[PDB]
């Protein structure tokens, strides 16, 4: 196969080329994107366990040089709050928005969505909100007012790079 | 250009310079994170047809040894149902919900999304839902009960990559 | 430490492994994808600034031969249009949606949210709106019928890499 770093006319810039090779298999991995030093962004399909608490996401280990970064984006969402289990990525369970008495009774209606996260010691503390419309929910509770506090109705996907 | 390998003292790892060449070019390529082995995420742009079924999406080819993965997150969205087109990344057309009239009407409030995806025979199988308010849908069909099925007013952006 | 070219019976494609080193390290990188050439998808976290306009987000620099892509995907909303700042990745202000006297009253519901991009000279143009339930909005303004425009209440992830 063997490998070699041509030049190109089109510009004034170098290449290495490896393309005659399959696969290229490396350990850690980092790269320039206009003039700031990447790694690759990974991904991870995440979910809130019951209870109404931040969700706790290890931060990956980082070349020497670079800062831990996150961004947490929506998948798919409703206004269930706790009642729902969204942790499969080929079906979800949505069972309707908290009533006065307890009871489960339709899916309210949504204002928002915000999703939260900051680093603490090598760890991401991911935490989300559903706004709703007012006048459903129970009084008090991790599903209250018109909020649902770190719902299980939510599935996000995190992504994790480092950077300079 | 050359190229060679370098090591740092600030900790006990060592390094393969090639930030000499302003491009490496590689063909398959893959590296770890935290022990686990990936391939790159790779993004493209989707929205489903219209009659209210299932978009599929080709798999990508993994290197020996990994499983495709998948993640689909939301980008555009509206109550619109069929009504839409939102195929371009530039303009949307969203014309409102079908009454129970099968008239276009102003669209209805929301409620939740759902993106689901199977790994079926290297072929990704995505569906979705929007859920809205009750009483505006007609009974039957794609966009009925409170119910957007595998909508026209949606576009996600679908994740692959290959990990162990 | 050093370096090879290795070979798996396992189907038949050649390997350069490179997972004797702690850390590959490059400058720029391309590699294939079911026979397209990209670059790594790079992200940002991105709000729109004061006053309903356009959010300009300068181009990354592509190898020779690719050109530049863009996605934007959905991380926090609200409802509250200019009455907020999400520029914050650890947490958010909403005060509410503006009201026909131009006072901040409660969040009103959705009806959706469109995000779109167009690359003009090396730059991307990204535009947003929400759509809210009528008879809320005063009758002009950035926030004005039933829309959101360019909304503060909004955080996206900007994801660009490059292709051919």
């Amino acid at each position: 196969s063997c490998l070699s770093v041509r030049y190109d006319t089109v510009g004034n810039k170098t290449e290495l080329d490896l393309k005659q090779i399959d696969v290229v298999s490396a350990k850690g991995l980092s790269f320039e994107s206009d003039g700031k030093t990447k790694t690759p962004v990974v991904s991870t399909y995440e979910t809130f366990q019951d209870g109404g608490r931040a969700k706790t996401i290890n931060a990956i280990e980082c070349p020497t040089g670079l800062n831990n970064r996150f961004a947490a984006v929506v998948s798919s969402f409703s206004t269930a709050g706790q009642n729902a289990n969204f942790s499969s990525e080929s079906a979800k369970d949505s069972q309707g928005t908290t009533q006065k008495d307890g009871s489960k009774g339709p899916h309210a209606l949504l204002s928002g969505i915000s999703l939260n996260w900051t680093l603490t010691n090598k760890v991401w503390d991911v935490t989300a909100s559903i706004g709703i419309e007012s006048g459903i929910l129970p009084t008090s509770g991790i599903d209250s007012g018109s909020l649902l506090r770190n719902p299980k109705s939510l599935s996000f996907i995190a992504f994790q790079w480092c950077e300079n």
